[PDB]
This record gives structure tokens, sequence and C-alpha cells, in this order.
């Protein structure tokens, strides 16, 4: 029985809608050499941006809505056109859902759903809260060193993030009382969130195998005559990781305080409530021998690319393996909204993008890059380069295209304004790698990581601005030092 | 806090497996011509489908069950492989969801959902049994007149049943405190279900544009020399249609009567309610007015094939239209599992299709009649066709392929042995029409209205296969001499 209707927040409809118009006139003033239709999409995509952040109609409303206006305006149809001769020219928003970023966060979420219900989180929180509870930075410090240690082993740093790290933040911040999109989230909750997030960007950046773009910056350079190697990105990452695996969290321990900083007693409270909720239990066991399996698949994919270890397959598999056992019913999978929320803005974002590069917008900023930049030297090319490579990753989502697009390019005007050719390649794909430090949707971990309510989305903006400053400050100088001294240049 | 395990029907199991091996283990003595992987897709499918008969794992749980194994065994990727001159040679499980069907009847049932919320649904409820509450058959065929009226309008029947007559069905059966998954579903519950399945399959053999395979059928007959036309069309099977809307009504109610079956004073009952209801509220007359503006872009689809009117990108304008104007919010939309359970499963089933007919099972078997039936008199030749074309859907979840496969070579098939052409196309294509009279995946209205809960699956299918007796029986038999009195042959 419905009476009255649900309060939204038209308010925010205000900005988005000005910017978009505001773009959409400035069309026939566009820079030049731009397809119109390109320039409308982007101005849809910073409108729907906007919106995400203004927060109306939650991310997936607005989401939704620029999809839809996406698709009255002519820019994207609904069903993938063909040429006559089967390739697909334009694809439509329902080839959008085809995503495996999106499809592997749902399952992990519904996964970390059984964990939570079995019991098997709060255990693993009030154990490293026993061995970590004192000083919570201890616990940061703890997730990143656990992150850093599996991005040897799991190639896929989404599932690092949604099936291992954000279940231990959530145990462990359901644990102290920090539950999120309420005013007890800065207890512990965002510090824990943030510091995954950064921690998982470290990992990431220490091995090459963190993410497909690593080996995507690998096949483009052994493409323009430079072969990177796991020993050679460790060797250089190694010293640059730890400057910043020390001074990010200091850095965020004075910005973004847990409101509680000391639990001097949490070895005797975690005794106590391990021995309060009794023995291990079959189900607990159980879904200990599902993630462990899962993890040890998602491992195997990093030395055998075969379909059957897709890194999403295996949630798939994960999941209906906790199904078939019991421990999870669908209807517990069917509930659990972010999993859908996430596969729907995630997928949606990600096709707005897709869009963006297809009809012309990224390639003309590599041209213009290309034709601007002619009479500098090298260390200031260098320096507007990784700085373009950095900022331009608020038009993108998927952190593999963004490389598959720029990287190249940009290598090949450094190494003609003379920049040597392993420094070049060695700094962008650093700064591929660290964009994540800028948005919500740059990769799974922050869309996974910056929703979820532990943190607000301008927050979370703005201190990643600040951090990828650092970022750039720290890799840049201290990596190019370091890379100075074993010879990489 | 949980303890114990779900309880999971492991009996269910046996029988799938089973079935799944023998044919596996039958693969080397296959019929011969048929691809290896074929056969094993085809053992994969036949048990996936015994399992939801059986019901295991509840339908998302078997067929991502299904899908995985089929993952397994190397006859499906998970990312689409193309063909290095940009061709997709083979799809994967991920480009399965994007599939218009599924999302369509998801946000059909967001928008019921909505209806349901803002008390419109039980107000139309109510009004329809104060005109036709009496001898709920006469519920019945007021649902069929509406499909019937409504089948001129809108050419795609999953919007007819998802958008229109299921929230009808749902409200009604929600008034007579008929819910479903309960005893209380035969009162008059899964009388209306079934009625309004096949009331939309009588809908779409009378109007040639029904549905897609109808143009399909169509644009294969002129292909063969044979042009269809609406009025042709309509003038043929106004005759069988009107002898079907008065039997099956009959069949039915015989055969699974609601155990309410009068309600004399329904009249007086449904004016106190309306009146108790109050006034028609503002969130019903906003949930009123995009309804009928879905539906008029429904029509619109009609005649103006245009990507803004795909029939699915429509139910996602109405749906955002109602999160931007209060009536929903996106919580409710995330909830409704049963939006996203039809997601998975029905693409998961179509993409199993899908490979069932690239890997070369549907062409062999065309190949085989067409090799096998040569000396009959084209009666028994045009009778054999229609039980095949009718009998294959069972190996089909479109219904679109099943045309698109199997309607030109049967037609050229008859026409050689001097069957007459209008005769075999137009049989064939009340055939294609009528398949859906078979299982839970046929097309879109079937998955809708044979998985709410207010039918088992057992009486589906059973039911369904004797109404399609009737069905070939009627439109072959009557519609055969009804052909005659006007000339189509
Ligand atoms: C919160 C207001 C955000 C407006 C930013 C508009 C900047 C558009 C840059 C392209
Ligand atoms: C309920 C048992 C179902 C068994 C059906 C087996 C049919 C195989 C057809 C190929
Ligand atoms: C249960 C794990 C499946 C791994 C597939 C490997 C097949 C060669
Ligand atoms: C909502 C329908 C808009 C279609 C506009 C096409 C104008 C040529
Ligand atoms: C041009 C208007 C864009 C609105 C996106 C929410
Ligand atoms: C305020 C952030 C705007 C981002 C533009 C892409
Ligand atoms: C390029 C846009 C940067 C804005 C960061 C808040
Ligand atoms: C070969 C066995 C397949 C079972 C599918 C549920
Ligand atoms: C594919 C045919 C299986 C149906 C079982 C009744
Ligand atoms: C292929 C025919 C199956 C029928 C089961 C009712």
């Amino acid at each position: 029985a419905m009476k009255t209707l649900e309060k939204v927040n038209y308010k925010g409809f205000i900005w988005p809608l000005a910017v978009g118009i505001v773009l959409w006139l400035i069309t026939p003033w566009r820079p030049g050499g731009l397809s119109v239709q390109a320039w409308e999409m982007f101005a849809i995509f910073v409108a729907t941006i906007v919106g995400c952040i203004t927060k109306p109609l939650p991310i997936g409303g607005t989401t939704l809505l620029g999809m839809v206006v996406t698709v009255l305006v002519g820019l994207a149809p609904v069903k993938d056109v063909v040429n006559s001769k089967g390739v697909v020219i334009q694809t439509g928003i329902l080839s959008s859902f085809g995503n495996s970023a999106a499809w592997l966060i749902a399952m992990a979420f519904i996964m970390a759903h059984g964990i939570s219900k079995t019991g098997l989180g709060n255990r693993v929180a009030y154990v490293m809260i026993e061995k970590f509870g004192k000083r919570s930075i201890g616990i940061g410090y703890a997730i990143t060193g656990l992150e850093l240690m599996m991005g040897a082993l799991i190639p896929s740093n989404s599932a690092r993030t949604g099936g291992v790290t954000w279940p231990v933040v959530e145990s462990i911040s359901k644990s102290y009382d920090s539950k999120p999109n309420d005013p007890s989230r800065k207890k512990i909750g965002a510090y824990l969130d943030f510091m995954a997030f950064h921690a998982n960007i470290l990992s990431t950046a220490l091995f090459i195998t963190g993410a497909a773009p690593n080996l995507v910056a690998q096949q483009m350079a052994a493409q323009k005559g430079y072969q990177m190697s796991w020993v050679s990105w460790f060797w250089a990452a190694l010293v640059p990781v730890l400057v910043a695996t020390v001074i990010i969290p200091l850095v965020i321990y004075k910005m973004y305080p847990p409101e509680v900083k000391e639990t001097p007693n949490a070895k005797n409270w975690a005794d106590d409530k391990l021995k309060e909720m009794g023995p291990i239990s079959k189900p607990e066991k159980i879904m200990a021998t599902v993630f462990c399996l899962a993890i040890l698949l998602w491992v195997l994919s990093g030395f055998f690319k075969i379909p059957q270890l897709d890194s999403a397959f295996v949630a798939f598999l994960a999941v209906t393996l906790l199904l078939i056992t019991g421990v999870l019913s669908m209807e517990d999978a069917l509930h659990e909204t972010g999993a859908w929320n996430i596969l729907i803005w995630l997928s949606i974002l990600i096709f707005m993008a897709g869009k963006l590069i297809s009809y012309g917008f990224i390639a003309w900023f590599a041209k213009f890059i290309q034709s601007e930049v002619h009479g500098i030297n090298w260390g200031l090319v260098l320096v507007v380069l990784i700085l373009l490579m950095f900022y331009t990753h608020y038009f993108f989502a998927s952190g593999t295209a963004h490389m598959t697009a720029l990287y190249l390019p940009f290598l090949t005007v450094a190494t003609a304004m003379g920049a040597p050719l392993g420094l070049s390649a060695m700094l962008l794909a650093f700064t591929g790698v660290i964009n994540a430090s800028t948005t919500h949707y740059a990769n799974g971990p922050a869309s996974i990581l910056a929703t979820t309510g532990y943190v607000k989305q301008s927050e979370w903006w703005k201190m990643n601005f600040i951090l990828g400053l650092i970022y750039m400050v720290i890799f840049g100088i201290v990596g190019t030092i370091w890379m100075k001294i074993i010879g990489i240049w």
C-alpha cells in the first residue's frame, strides 16, 4: 500500500544537465578534426559522471539515465549492428553486460556474502585483530602486506580485492561496529577501504603480473624494441614501491584517521569472541575449501591461459559449488543487490568509454599530443607525457583500453624526442598502473571499494587526486633515479 | 550466524547426470555426419533441462551448473574468440547476457513491481472483477480477449505478457488470496497463468505482427516466391483461431479447474474495495502515464524500426522514468529477484541453444529430413514436416532461430514433394508460432509464466503437450480447409 512518492534529489540534476547542455552547444566550436558524435558522447559521459558524484538517482539510476540518453540521441544502438561481413562496427547497450570484470565482481560479492553468512569472515577478522588489532594502522599495514603477498600469484586485481581483501575489511568493520552508510563509517571502516584500494595499487605496481594492463605494456614495448621481464620490473619497482608503502599509509592516517585508533585489550577480546563462537563448523570448512580452491585457480590462471580459468568463470564455479553444496541458496544470491548494481553501472560506464574511444576522441588526443610537443628536451616531454597518461584515466574505465590506446603513441613520442626507451616504457607502465587513484570506475577495485558505502565519493576523489600527485612524484622522481642506478636507461 | 546447511535436493541430480553420461558414452556411436562437440553439447543441454524439471538447485543454479560444465569440457569459451578479421567464430558464456528478451523481461518485472507497489494493479483487478468476476472462466476469457486486442498493436509478445497480462494476473490472484508457491496457487492463479500463455499464443498466431518469427517466415517465403500480407494472414487464421479460442479454454477448465469458480457477490465486493481504497492517487496516476507511454512506444515500434524503440530500451526508459519520478527507488529495482533470476537462466539456455545450432546439429537434422522423406505424397510429407517443426522447439529457446534455421529447408522439401507453396508456408508459420506450448523456455511468455510459481513445471509440460496435439490438429486440419476455401493453395 503506497501513499506518497520516494524522496529524490532533484537538486543533483542541476549540474549534470547544465554541463552537458553547455558542451552540446560547444559542439560546432569543437577543437577540430573531432567527430561531432564523439563530442556529444563526451558531454554525456561527463554529465553522467557529474551525476554519479552529486548522487541523484544513485549510481545505478544515473547511469541508466545516461545510457538512455545515449540511446535517444542516436549515439548508440541497442543491437549490435553488422558490416554485412559479420563484423560489429557499433556495439549496442546490450552488448555491454557481457563484460568480464562486472560479472567477476558480482560473483565475488556473492562469495563474500556466503563468507559473512557462514561466519568465516568474523573469525578471520577476530584473528587478524588478535595479531594486529592494536594500533589499527597495524591492521591497514597487515592488509596491504597481504595484498602485496598476493600480487605475485593472483594476476587479476579485481579478484584480490573482491574475493579476499574486501571480505576481510567488511568483517573487521562489522566487528568494530562500523556499519557503512552511517556516521559510524568513519570509526575504522573508511580507513581500511581506502588503504586496501591503495595497497591493491601498490601490488599491481610491484609485479608485472598484477593485472592485464601490465602485460599489455610488456607486449607493446617488445613491439617497439624493449623486453620487459618479471625480474626487471620487480627490481626496478621494489624501492619506489617501498617508499610508497611507507609514505601513503602515513599521509592517509594523517588525512583520514579512524576515530578508533587503539584497542589495547583487542587480544583478550578476540580470544573471548573466538571461544564464544565455538569451534570451526562444517559450512565454514566447506566455504574455506571453496575459497582456497578458487584462489588456486586464479593462481593457475597466471601460467596457463585457458578458458576454464578466465578469472570470472572461476567465480561462477565457486558460487555454483556453494549452491550445490548447500552453504548458499539461490535466493541468497539473487539477493545481495551490490552484485547487480555493480553489473548495471560498471557495464554501462565501460560501454560509454568504449564508445568514447571508438568514435575517435582518444585517438585525436594522441595525435594532438604527437603534433604539439616538438621542441622540448626529453625530460619535460616525459613529465608531460606522464601527467597526461595519469589525468586521462578520468575518461576511461577498463585500465586495459587506456594503455592499449595511449601507450605505444606516447612511447613513440618520447623515443622521438630523445628520451631513452626503457625509462619511458617503465614510467608509462607505472603511470598506467597508478591511474587507479582518480575515480570510482578506474578499475574493478575502486568500483568495489568506493561504492560499498564506507566512503563518500567526494572524499574519494579528493584524497585520490592528492595521492595521485604523490604517486606521480614518487614513481617519476625516485623510480627514475633507481632505474638509473641499475642501468635501465 | 549460521549453524547448519541449506536443504538441497541431491536426489534430482540422479536423472540428469545419468542421462548426460549415457549420451556422452553414445558419442562414438552417433548418427554420423554429426560433430562430436555437437553431441556433447546436446547431452549437456538435455541434462540441464532434466535438472530444470526435477528442480534441484532451482532453475538459476542448475543452469549455472550447466554453463559451468559447458565451459569445463571445452565446448564454450568465456571471451568471444575472433577470426583475426574481427568476426566472432565462437561466442562465450559472457556474450549471452547481452540478449534483448532477457533484459526486456527483467525490466518488465520491475515495472510490474512498481505497479503492484503503487496500488494500480489491485485497482485494475477489482475493476475487471466487477465486470467479469462472476464465473472466473469469464476472467480467463477477458484476459485472452485483451491479449487478442493487443496482438494487433504490440509486435513483441514478451511485452504483452510481462508488462500487461502478467501484472493483471498477479493482481487478480493476489485479490483472491491465491499466493504462488503454496497450495493456494490452485485456487485461481494457475488457471489464469496458463490461459494467459495460451492467449498470447493465439494472439501471436492471429496477426502477422505478433512476433519476430512471423516476420522471419514472411521474409523467407517471399524469398521462395510467395508474398504474405497482413490481411492474408488474418483472413486465413481468423477461423482456426476462433475455434481454438472456443476449445482451448474449455479443455483447460475441464483439465485444470480453479477451485474458486463462482464469486456471485464479486460486484458489490469489488465496489466496496474500490471505495475503501480511496480515489486515485498521484503515484498511481504517474505509473499509469508511464505504462501507457511505454505501450505507445511498443506500438510505434511496429511501423518504425528504430533503435530508440527496440522494445527493450523502452523498458529501460520506463523504469528510469519511474526512478527519476520517485515512484520507484533503485533499491526496489535491485530487489525483485525474478528479474535477475530470469536474466541468468534464460540467457544461459539461449546461449546453449545457440551453441547447439552453431555446432551443426539442427543443420544436420534438416539435411537428414531432406534426404530421408522422398517417396511420399505431399500430404503425409506436410504432416511429418509439421510434426517435426513442432517437436523440434524442445531444442530451442528463441522462437526466431528455430524458423531462421528450419523454415526455408522444410518449405523447399514440401514444395519439392509437390505440396503447394502457400499452404506449406502458412502451415509451417502457424506451427512455428504454436511451438510455444511445449516448454518453459520456448519464448519469453512461457519463461515468465511457468516459473513465477503459480504452476509446477510437470503440469506445464504435460498440459502443454496435450494442447500442442490439439493446436496441431486444429491448425493443420481446419486451417487447411479454410485456406482451401479462400484460394490460398
Ligand atoms: C561538482 C561539480 C563538478 C563539475 C565539474 C565540471 C568539470 C567538467 C570538466 C570537463
Ligand atoms: C523425468 C525424466 C526425464 C528423462 C527424459 C529423458 C528424455 C531424453 C530425450 C532425449
Ligand atoms: C575443477 C577445476 C577445472 C579445471 C579445468 C582443467 C581442465 C583441463
Ligand atoms: C523517443 C523517440 C525519439 C526518436 C527521434 C527520431 C527523430 C528523427
Ligand atoms: C545532455 C543531458 C545529459 C544528462 C545525463 C544525465
Ligand atoms: C568532478 C569530476 C569531473 C570528471 C570529468 C570527467
Ligand atoms: C581532468 C579532471 C580532473 C579533476 C579532478 C577533481
Ligand atoms: C555430463 C553431466 C552433465 C550434468 C549437467 C547438470
Ligand atoms: C529435451 C527433452 C527433455 C524433456 C524431458 C521431459
Ligand atoms: C522430443 C519430445 C519430448 C517430449 C517430452 C514430453
